[PDB]
């Protein structure tokens, strides 16, 4: 699974 990563990714890259 690659969604919740880029998910934890988006608290640290807040990207939008």
């Amino acid at each position: 699974v690659n969604i919740t990563i880029k998910q934890h990714t988006v608290t640290t890259t807040t990207k939008g």
